[PDB]
């Protein structure tokens, strides 16, 4: 309910998270990868092979460190579940 | 309003989606409850499958007995895709 304020890079995370799954996902859809499949694979094993080089993915979701990608899912989730 | 025909021994009706939801609930509210961060013991179960990150408090230690973490991180990826309109 309440206003929030607005700091340059608050969202830094969240926004990181979701630009990179996109991109992720478009480089696993396009290389034939069932992309769920492929994500739950290299968050459980942290091994990058499970992600294409495609579109720099591999190089990309290398740069974050897994536990932020998982944070980030888990903080959806509960919102968009509304748990709180 | 809901219960279980006491007919044969039943491991569990509900589905893997089902299961994480109930999960991810029940640790939630424990640990909000007391000034945890649920968030960030999530995340460390996820990475470890240690269950010292989650408190025991109900059936929170048989949900995650019962689940993999395969299909936790499964179903979390599934709703944020979904969520967030990719694919």
């Amino acid at each position: 309910d309440q206003t929030m304020f607005y700091n340059f890079g608050d969202d830094s995370i969240e926004e990181d998270v979701k630009k990179l799954m996109k991109q992720v996902y478009v480089a696993l859809e396009e290389k034939g990868y069932n992309p769920v499949n492929q994500i739950v694979g290299y968050l459980l094993s942290g091994d990058p092979a499970y992600i294409p080089r495609h579109k720099d993915a591999r190089s990309m979701i290398r740069r974050l460190e897994r536990d932020e990608i998982i944070e980030e899912l888990v903080k959806a989730y509960l919102k968009n579940n509304e748990i709180g």
